[PDB]
């Protein structure tokens, strides 16, 4: 009768996080003050903000406060669909505790969420849920594809839209041109909002896969 963590997930170390923190933070900087950002603000936010400039970082308010994580399953104690099953598997009681490394592929922002898309390598791959409950969005993708860490939320957007908006993203993708060149790499507009800076160095962060509890 013992109930299962709000979510399974790999939690980054206070230097991983700190360092892919930053690098969402100085996205948002760099982004918000791209004359090709600019030009579709209109596209972005939708109401009576004036011509002048937006503030990413303002926008994105909602922030984790301390170490990021990418999250596998979410349980709710056992409450979600597919929990149990999920938690049941050897893989993720073999894997709980033990380091593993994350690859960052792309930092994406929408006019709900800022993220990172994290590429599961195949071991990794083998946490990832595959419930009968699917986001029509991960469909037609690669499994995992969903994998992602929370960087930012608009007011009232919750966490779990990052991952669906990547969903979004890679269903969109799935190239033209890139519209600008960051330092840190390429700049594209996918329209709606969205825009993904593709990294021409991946991140590596580490993380430990285990159980969170509120
Ligand atoms: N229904 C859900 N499906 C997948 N992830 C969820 C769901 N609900 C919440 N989460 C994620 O679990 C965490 C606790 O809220 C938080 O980490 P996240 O992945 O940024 O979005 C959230
Ligand atoms: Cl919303």
């Amino acid at each position: 009768k013992d109930f299962l963590p709000l979510y399974f997930g790999w939690f980054l170390t206070k230097k991983s996080s700190e360092t892919l923190r930053k690098a969402g933070q100085v996205f948002l900087e760099e982004l918000g003050n791209h004359k090709a950002f600019k030009k579709e603000l209109r596209h972005f936010i939708s109401g009576d903000e004036p011509k002048e400039k937006l503030e990413l970082v303002s926008y994105f308010g909602k922030r984790p406060p301390g170490v990021l994580h990418c999250t596998t399953k979410f349980c709710d104690y056992g409450k979600a669909a597919g929990a149990e099953e999920y938690a049941q598997q050897e893989v993720v009681k073999r894997s709980y505790g033990k380091a593993f490394k994350l690859s960052i592929s792309a930092l994406f922002v929408t006019p709900k969420t800022a993220g990172a898309q994290v590429v599961l390598t195949d071991q990794e791959l083998q946490l990832w849920p595959s419930d009968l409950d699917k986001p029509s969005a991960s469909e037609g993708l690669p499994p995992g594809s969903r994998a992602s860490v929370t960087l930012g939320c608009a007011a009232d957007v919750q966490p779990v839209q990052t991952g669906l908006d990547l969903l979004d993203i890679l269903q969109q993708v799935k190239q033209g041109e890139a519209v600008g060149e960051l330092p840190r790499g390429k700049l594209y507009s996918l329209g709606k909002g969205r825009w993904m800076l593709s990294l021409t160095k991946k991140m590596e962060v580490k993380a430990i896969f285990t159980g969170y509890y509120g």
